[PDB]
Order: C-alpha cells, then sequence, then structure tokens
C-alpha cells in the first residue's frame, strides 16, 4: 500500500512522489503546477498535477474536494479518468498536498491546430466526441465551466478526453460568477453575474467549433469591453425583453448605449459545411433558455456519421450534501484526505 517517495523540486518547489513515477518534466500556475511523467506500474506516460497549497484557503480546500469527488465520480469514454491520487503525509496532521495523476495523451487541441490542417470530417468527430462528454458532464448536474482547446487532450485516431474539472462543480443557483477564459467565456457570464447555469458549457464548444472550421480564434477579444463587441459583432445587438432578463441595470445600460449593430448572415460569414453552420447557430445565442441542449445537439443531422443513441450515456446524480454546508478549513481538508485514502486504482 503505501510506497516509498522521493524528493524532487522544481521551480522552486518540492514535488514528493512514489518511485512509481520517474522522469518529471514540468509542462505552472496559480492554484496548481503540473509535471509529465513515465509511469512504471502501467508503462504509459503521465501528467501529474500538483494543487499550490490547496487549504490555504476555503475557496483553494472547496476547487480541491470537488475536483477530486467530480473525477472519482466520472466514468465515460470522453472524459478524462483519474489514474491517481497520493500524498506524501502519513497521517490527517501532516496532510498538505494533494497529487493528481491522469492519462496523457499526444497532444491539446490548442498545439494540435498550430501545426495540423484540419478536415471536416475531423470536426464531425471532434464535436462529437465533445458533446458526447458534455451529455454525461451535464446528467450529473456538474458543469465544466472552462472548456477551451488546451483542456481537450487528442490522439492521432481523433479520440479525445475533456481534461481539468478545477473549476467544475454541482451546478447550483447562484454560483463563483468570474470563471471560464475571456475568449471562451459565455455573455451570461459577464451580464447576469453569478446567475449562469449549465447553457455557459455549449458556448465554449461552439466557439471550438468555429476556431477549429476557421482556424483561428472566433472572438480575440483584448479585454471584456472588446469580448462583449466582437460577440455582439456577428451574434446581433440583443432586444428589449432580453434586456429587461439582465439582472444588472450597468449591463443594460452600456448595451444600450452602442451602436446597434445586427446578426450578419450566418452563411456570409462562415462562406464550409451548412450543416457546420446550422449547428454554430444553434450554439452561439444569447438567450440561453433558448440554446441548443448536449443532447439536443447530439442528435443534429451533422453528426449522423456518429450518431447513436445507444451509445451516448448517461450519468448518475452527483452527491453535494458534504459540499451543501458551510464547513471550516479542517473539516474540508478532512474530507479530502477521506476522499485519498478510499481511492481503489482502476483496472
Amino acid at each position: 500500500e503505501r510506497p516509498t517517495f522521493y524528493r524532487q523540486e522544481l521551480n522552486k518547489t518540492i514535488w514528493e512522489v512514489p518511485e512509481r513515477y520517474q522522469n518529471l518534466s514540468p509542462v505552472s500556475g496559480a492554484y496548481g503546477s503540473v509535471c509529465a511523467a513515465f509511469d512504471t506500474k502501467t508503462g504509459l506516460r503521465v501528467a501529474v498535477k500538483k494543487l499550490s497549497r490547496p487549504f490555504q484557503s476555503i475557496i483553494h480546500a472547496k476547487r480541491t474536494y470537488r475536483e477530486l469527488r467530480l473525477l472519482k465520480h466520472m466514468k465515460h469514454e470522453n472524459v478524462i479518468g483519474l489514474l491517481d491520487v497520493f500524498t506524501p503525509a502519513r497521517s490527517l496532521e501532516e496532510f498538505n498536498d494533494v497529487y493528481l495523476v491522469t492519462h496523457l495523451m499526444g497532444a491539446d487541441l490548442n498545439n494540435i491546430v498550430k501545426c495540423q490542417k484540419l478536415t471536416d470530417d475531423h470536426v464531425q468527430f471532434l464535436i462529437y466526441q465533445i458533446l458526447r462528454g458534455l451529455k454525461y458532464i451535464h446528467s450529473a448536474d456538474i458543469i465544466h465551466r472552462d472548456l477551451k482547446p488546451s483542456n481537450l487532450a487528442v490522439n492521432e485516431d481523433c479520440e479525445l478526453k475533456i481534461l481539468d474539472f478545477g473549476l467544475a462543480r454541482h451546478t447550483d443557483d447562484e454560483m463563483t460568477g468570474y470563471v471560464a477564459t475571456r475568449w471562451y467565456r459565455a455573455p451570461e457570464i459577464m451580464l447576469n453575474w453569478m446567475h449562469y447555469n449549465q447553457t455557459v458549457d455549449i458556448w465554449s464548444v461552439g466557439c471550438i467549433m468555429a476556431e477549429l472550421l476557421t482556424g483561428r480564434t472566433l472572438f480575440p477579444g483584448t479585454d471584456h469591453i472588446d469580448q462583449l463587441k466582437l460577440i455582439l459583432r456577428l451574434v446581433g445587438t440583443p432586444g428589449a425583453e432580453l434586456l429587461k432578463k439582465i439582472s444588472s441595470e450597468s449591463a443594460r445600460n452600456y448595451i444600450q448605449s452602442l451602436t446597434q449593430m445586427p446578426k450578419m448572415n450566418f452563411a456570409n460569414v462562415f462562406i464550409a459545411n451548412p450543416l457546420a453552420v446550422d449547428l454554430l447557430e444553434k450554439m452561439l445565442v444569447l438567450d440561453s433558455d433558448k440554446r441548443i441542449t448536449a443532447a439536443q445537439a447530439l442528435a443534429h443531422a451533422y453528426f449522423a456519421q456518429y450518431h447513436d443513441p445507444d451509445d451516448e450515456p448517461v450519468a448518475d446524480p452527483y452527491d453535494q450534501s458534504f459540499e451543501s454546508r458551510d464547513l471550516l478549513i479542517d473539516e474540508w481538508k478532512s474530507l479530502t484526505y477521506d476522499e485519498v485514502i478510499s481511492f481503489v486504482p482502476p483496472p
């Protein structure tokens, strides 16, 4: 059970990992840093993410606990699976750092697009797999909140996984608010502060598909204002009845202060498979109540070559009852420790 650890330091921070993992090569962040390594047990190359002081604040501890419990609950073909989770600490009193180990496929779409020319046949399969994973994710009342090309890994056979559930969580009615990445963030995140829902992921998938089809970012906003401007330059300025639904009065006033430019023609900007254009238009919509769902997306004609209702699974519901409480730091840490100890490696 208990393995032997060796202490390696990189970028002036210690990495205490089992001998099982060798050849640590870094790949850095606010909440966690990642190293690539070879697993002598499985013979596969793996990615090892060390959470940076996961229990320094309620925010960090809550993120650590929820990501760990999500990955342990996620069991789907197009979702990254947790191979190992360990800690050098031999007791709860010593527990501080948390390490996550997961499969390491070829490269992510970010690097891939910059050196490979993609076919429409590739985009079909890729976005089909993305939506296939999203159906599973959303069915568990989970929301990813950070779908971007760098959080999607793929191999030469075009089989992909959804990565990085660090911002994901169980969907509630009021949430963190400032989430996702600027160039893939849905409008309802910037307006209607803290009262978005699962529909945000579909906007990210639409941006992903547009970028894969064209080869360049769809909304390369310099800042938040530039993001809103680039979005409305395509999807068109909203309507009065939609404006009343915006919770922020400042947001309504700013939107009204803008020079009204309508929805440009969907077949004029992606001059491209018409079916993909139709689907994009179903996805890139302002009103979340009228945006296409992942379940509805899979049934789209664009995925006829891969759609299979019998093989599109659905997840069991996720139990956030432990999180629904306002716990202290030590209680979050104890829950995370119990979750680490209770891990059983997958076949």
